[PDB]
């Protein structure tokens, strides 16, 4: 299992690469051809040495490093090595002895292998415990969230906040140190990005104890609003603690993370559908007062996330919750269509409207439906994840003929069942040709009643004989896990096209159940994005989408009956993509005029709710205002958290940015509730100014937290979709003017009048977010320069707002008001023109062979020289597609191509590195740095790999389900690379259209 864990790993592993590679070479060329073999010693003492020099020092690490877990499984690991070391040294004997030796022409090729399999066991068995210095730190610093919880007097916290300080500083000098360690760029970042988050809330902490300090008032005990604020937080300082604990037990690519990461997108769901339930069911059941626009942003939403809900399971049951939601939606839209032509009154249709609200707990079944056969779907991964490491518990004591020993061992032995009783009830093909497998283990099982009487040699042999069943066991429950929940939504934009767009190709040869679920995103989104819009609109859009929801299941039924080739299911599929071109174009184009009504004022809740908490005198009209700005504050952030999650749903980014947009979504979801009881406290606790700071620290938490939320939506669209909806609404807004000069009410203008300073500055604050992030100052110098007219006229706005203010009915004065607004649109467009450009076994690699290619044919340059490095690559790609299962005489060629894809992904690394001092955005630079480090990180590993693999080859000694334990670590790293690549060209050019 050649990991490749650590930096240094790897930096001493592709030593023992170069040397094994030229140890196999010579095996092969005397079993293909027969060569009289050459000189051994010298490569022989040299290969043990690099060895030996770990091994001494591991000699040592049993010696005198004092790990009492090491202890046990570390002397079992050198001494195999050192065995294969042994295996060395009667080759280079037996060799010299005679080179035509075929035993010892092929006592070769098995102490090739048992090195390097141990080599990188050997450099991760030190690394066992080298990364197991970190957990009992963090360990300890759960017991200080455990020690926080200790906290009863003044006098404790003081020394407290001095103990944080050898706590964190620890936490500073060893995770920094690692940050630079792991090589796997998305998987480092789980560590860095989360311990500065870390480092964040570190007074916020202290604020959160000083605020409980306010908790030593008079109401020493109490309802304390704080407290869930304190407990909130060292449930999220120990959720990023128990997050870094398995990132860095964690050794390669994960496997388990689609398990864990749709549970808490349930509970982004779960417990917001059932929030909204609550305002969509007494909208409809409202009959006539229902007019299709407050309650409908309940009624389009509930169903829209249950379709997010529709892709948890697979199946039929997939298809049965976008049969309700269409069912129950649909059947409020010809409510829709009765309501707004006038006769959809209360008596009757109410029972036609109670056929949705019975229609809804239908949804309240269909998501537990999706729930529970997800989470017992996950409960048994880990749990026969822990059964196979509680299968060396009784190999870590065989004894002869005890007692409970046996008895605990065939208890175990029960459990490992559960699975396949849980991997059955989701399938049936390959689970009864498995529940044979683990009924094969019952005869091992059976086997075990020789070493459970007394006997010692046997015990070890069918210990080695379980360990290929049980190696067997979880790589085939792995696979029942796999095909059973499909491939899901690729979270960003394309990636729902390029999951759709090759199954509008072909639907009959294709993926499983992606494509399908694929565009049941983009009706999800597409329902969303018409959810708020206009009466016009709403129904507009509405339409579009079913025009594409009503080619599904004629798409559905076109290759049920018949096929795909056939031209009239070809010219069916024809106009799909032409109204799925339409229904992204009109949503991402309608998406920024979702954002710039509630985004751009986002600061305004808070001020006001800051006066609102600042001064009251106990007068009334305060504290249920109060409450109101509080539950402005939920819905203003109600709208912010969501609407930004559509423009995460839809906005050009990259993987980092997007994640981060809803991580700092879920802050936004995290830190709105927390400024609720901390500025009631304030309230509760009322005047104290030991009480007050921490509303300026947690609101400027918050605002910060918004502003960085706020900055990255800014990053997330593009500026000329953020310029004109705000451009065209203070082109509107300045119409409102004119007619509140009509309709003469001076305060109805004064809010509108200071709204344009909420946008003017505005663009200049997104105008400051592009000067700090452009190389060129030629297109920064007028984002800076014709900024200030903006600056020298969003005050003299201000000014001749409050002189008509004087005098409403004031002609002239209100020309020049209407005038003093007028040039700012004079401007604002020059924004834009700024923003203008014008100022034959094994075949998932071949799956993943022909996926870069159609990405290389992607881009139109002059020069091919990413591209043609991606052709080639693709092209030995699909030569190791080939390969995989070759000829036991083609292992040259297995390394001699993962040389080569060591080689061309080290040209994908070099030039993306050429490219990226040569482009002329920081953002882009910093989003390729990012993408780009796997690309010379995994490149060897499959060099490395590959000679795992041509050792594996040919051999007829193993149990063949690890050499397939093997073979799926180049395919996986197949992917793992093609997959990374195709990011790389495709945006690598997506830079390179800037210069």
């Amino acid at each position: 299992m050649p990991v490749f864990h650590t930096r240094t790993i790897e930096s001493i592993l592709e030593p023992v690469a170069q040397q094994i590679s030229h140890l196999v070479i010579m095996h092969e060329e005397g079993e293909v051809d027969g060569k009289a073999i050459p000189d051994l010693t010298a490569p022989v003492a040299a290969v043990q040495a690099a060895v030996s020099n770990l091994v001494r020092v591991g000699k040592e690490t049993v010696q005198t490093t004092e790990d009492q877990i090491l202890k046990r499984d570390m002397p079992p690991a050198f001494i195999k090595v050192e065995n294969a070391c042994t295996k060395l040294v009667q080759a280079a004997q037996m060799l010299q002895s005679d080179p035509y030796s075929v035993p010892a022409r092929d006592y070769l090729i098995d102490g090739s292998r048992g090195i390097l399999s141990g080599t990188s066991d050997l450099l991760l068995t030190f690394d066992e415990a080298e990364v197991r210095k970190i957990i009992r730190v963090c360990k300890g610093i759960l017991e200080y969230l455990t020690v926080a919880e200790v906290v009863e007097t003044m006098e404790d916290l003081v020394t407290y906040t001095k103990n944080l300080g050898p706590g964190m500083t620890k936490m500073a000098k060893m995770i920094d140190e690692r940050q630079q360690e792991l090589t796997h760029q998305e998987h480092r970042v789980m560590l860095v990005n989360s311990m500065n988050t870390v480092k964040e809330l570190l007074p916020v902490l202290i604020s959160a104890m000083k605020i409980f300090v306010t908790t030593k008032n008079s109401k020493n005990q109490g309802i304390e609003e704080a407290l869930k604020n304190r407990n909130f937080t060292v449930e999220k300082m120990s959720a990023e603690i128990n997050e870094i604990i398995r990132v860095l037990q964690l050794t390669s690519w994960d496997e388990d993370a689609w398990a864990s990461k749709d549970t808490e997108a349930m509970k982004r769901a779960l417990a917001s559908i059932d929030s909204k339930l609550n305002q969509a069911k007494g909208w409809l059941r409202d009959p006539s007062a229902s007019p299709g626009d407050a309650g409908e942003q309940a009624i389009r939403q509930i169903l829209d996330e249950a379709g997010k809900v529709g892709e948890l399971c697979a199946g039929k049951e997939r298809r049965e919750i976008l049969g309700t939601c269409k069912m129950l939606g649909q059947m409020t839209d010809q409510v829709a269509d009765l309501r707004a032509r006038g006769q959809g009154s209360s008596p009757v249709a109410m029972q036609k409207a109670q056929q949705v609200s019975q229609g809804l707990d239908v949804l309240t079944a269909k998501v537990e439906n999706a729930a529970r056969k997800l989470e017992a779907m996950t409960n048994s991964k880990q749990s026969i994840a822990k059964k196979i490491d509680a299968a060396q518990n009784w190999l870590a004591d065989p004894n002869g003929g005890p007692e409970g020993e046996e008895q605990i061992r065939g208890a175990l032995a029960e459990a490992r069942k559960i699975a396949e009783l849980c991997d059955d009830p989701k399938e049936r093909d390959d689970i009864l040709r498995s529940l044979g497998e683990i009924s094969a283990l019952t005869s091992k099982l059976a086997d075990l009643r020789r070493q459970g009487k007394g006997d010692s040699p046997e015990a070890r042999a069918l210990a080695k004989q379980v360990a290929t069943a049980l190696q067997n066991l979880q790589t085939k429950t792995n696979r029942a896990v796999a095909n059973s929940r499909p491939a899901k939504a690729a979270v960003h934009l394309e990636g729902k096209i390029e999951q759709a767009q090759r199954w509008i190709d072909n639907p009959t040869v294709d993926d499983r159940g992606v494509g399908q679920a694929a565009i049941r995103g983009l009706v999800a989104e597409g329902h969303r994005l018409a959810n708020v819009m206009m009466g016009p609109y709403r129904q507009d859009l509405l339409a579009k989408c079913d025009r594409v929801d009503q080619l599904t299941a004629q798409l559905a039924d076109l290759a049920a009956r018949g096929e795909g080739e056939s031209p009239q299911a070809r010219a069916l599929a024809s106009q799909l993509q032409d109204s799925l071109k339409d229904l992204k174009a009109r949503m991402q184009e309608a998406m920024t005029q979702e954002v710039s009504d509630v985004f751009s004022d986002t600061t305004t809740p808070i001020k006001l709710l800051a006066v609102a908490a600042t001064a009251p005198p106990d007068a009334p009209n305060r504290e249920e205002v109060f409450d109101e700005r509080a539950a402005n504050f939920e819905n203003h952030s109600g709208k912010l958290g969501a609407t930004a999650e559509k423009a995460a749903a839809v906005g050009t980014a990259n993987k980092s940015t997007v994640e981060g947009i809803q991580a700092s979504v879920k802050t936004a979801r995290e830190l709105t509730p927390q400024v609720v009881s901390a500025a009631r406290i304030l309230l509760r606790n009322p005047g104290n100014q030991a009480a007050y700071e921490h509303f300026e620290t947690m609101k400027n938490q918050w605002i910060d937290n918004v502003e960085k939320m706020t900055g990255l939506v800014d990053e997330a669209i593009d500026t000329k979709s953020l310029l004109d909806a705000s451009e065209e609404a203070i082109k509107k807004d300045l119409d409102k003017c004119k007619v509140a000069m009509a309709n003469i009410q001076p305060q109805m203008l004064v809010a509108g009048a200071t709204s344009i300073a909420r946008r003017a500055n505005r663009i200049l604050l997104v105008a400051k977010r592009e000067v700090e992030n452009s190389e060129d100052p030629k297109f920064r110098e007028a984002v800076k320069a014709a900024s200030d007219e903006l600056s020298k006229t969003i005050s003299p706005m201000v000014m001749d707002a409050k002189a008509v203010a004087g005098n409403i009915s004031d002609p002239g004065l209100q020309k020049s008001f209407l005038d003093s607004g007028y040039r700012i649109l004079g401007a604002v467009a020059k924004v834009r023109e700024a923003f203008q450009p014008q100022e034959p076994v094994n075949q998932p690699i071949l799956a993943a062979a022909q996926s870069l290619h159609r990405e290389a044919t992607k881009w139109s340059s002059k020069g091919n020289d990413i591209i043609a490095a991606a052709k080639r690559m693709a092209l030995l790609m699909a030569e190791m597609s080939r390969l995989v299962r070759g000829g036991s005489g083609t292992k040259r060629a297995l390394i001699q191509c993962a040389k080569d894809i060591a080689k061309a992904s080290d040209e994908v690394t070099r030039l993306a590195k050429e490219v990226a001092k040569q482009c002329t955005d920081k953002r882009i630079r910093t989003n390729l740095l990012q993408v780009c480090e796997r690309i010379p990180t995994i490149s060897t590993q499959l060099k490395i790999l590959s000679t795992v693999k041509a050792t594996m080859l040919g051999r007829t000694n193993i149990s063949d389900e690890e050499s397939e334990q093997a073979t799926e670590m180049l395919v996986h790293n197949a992917q793992n690379l093609m997959q990374s690549v195709k990011e790389t060209v495709r945006e690598a050019e997506a830079a390179s259209i800037k210069i």
